[PDB]
RNA sequence: UUGGAGAGUUUGAUCCUGGCUCAGGGUGAACGCUGGCGGCGUGCCUAAGACAUGCAAGUCGUGCGGGCCGCGGG
């Protein structure tokens, strides 16, 4: 079936009379390596539940992302509030050029060759959301002349 | 169209802002520890401070008159 990757685990904290009491946040992308990716954020009182909870939501938030010989059809920039991802198509023999967060998303979508660059807040979460919305806005020639 | 990776650190925790710091590459280098050979580079970045000694620009007797020495006789 699909394939999972844990980009982010982190411990948060709330306060009460007595001290700090913790939660856990799991940021996990799930892909098909052939054009299906999803991103999910799952928060739970212990690490396994969250890691498992996020993979659930991930499977219910997928994007088409239409590959073209392993690369995306056009350059794209998306801002998710102070976070900014740039994606540029790249020829075959180049590789996936991305930091760890967008890499896990592109590599699970079957992107084999792309140029990326994060800008502004490189906050992993918001960068991950902005990478997903970037893929969500990918158009093809058949997509655009149908629109026109 | 051959080209673009980020991370640590302000909070109990969050998002943002922002500075500091790090991973890379480079040097006519220097310093420490260590040191086998070969090739090709390359070596006063400071006092354009001061310098012993030798050498780094001479050559033509097919321009000219001469002193010397050596070779053939007058
Ligand atoms: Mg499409
Ligand atoms: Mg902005
Ligand atoms: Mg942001
Ligand atoms: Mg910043
Ligand atoms: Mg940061
Ligand atoms: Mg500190
Ligand atoms: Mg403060
Ligand atoms: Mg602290
Ligand atoms: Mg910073
Ligand atoms: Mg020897
Ligand atoms: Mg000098
Ligand atoms: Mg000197
Ligand atoms: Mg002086
Ligand atoms: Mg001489
Ligand atoms: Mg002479």
């Amino acid at each position: 079936d699909f394939e999972e990757k844990m980009i982010l685990i982190r411990r948060t904290a709330r306060m009460q009379a007595g001290g700090r009491r913790f939660r856990f946040g799991a940021l996990v992308v799930v892909g098909d390596r052939q054009g299906r990716v999803g991103l999910g954020f799952g928060k739970a009182p212990e690490v396994p539940l969250a890691v498992q909870k996020a993979g659930y939501y991930a499977r219910r938030n997928m994007v088409e992302v239409p590959l073209q010989n392993g690369t995306i059809p056009h350059e794209i920039e998306v801002e998710f509030g102070a976070s900014k991802i740039v994606l540029k198509p790249a020829a075959p023999g180049t590789g996936v050029i991305a930091g760890a967060v967008p890499r896990a998303i592109l590599e699970l979508a079957g992107v084999t060759d792309i140029l990326t660059k994060e800008l502004g807040s490189r906050n992993p979460i918001n960068i991950a959301y902005a990478t997903m919305e970037a893929l969500r806005q990918l158009r093809t020639k058949a997509d655009v002349e149908r629109l026109r």
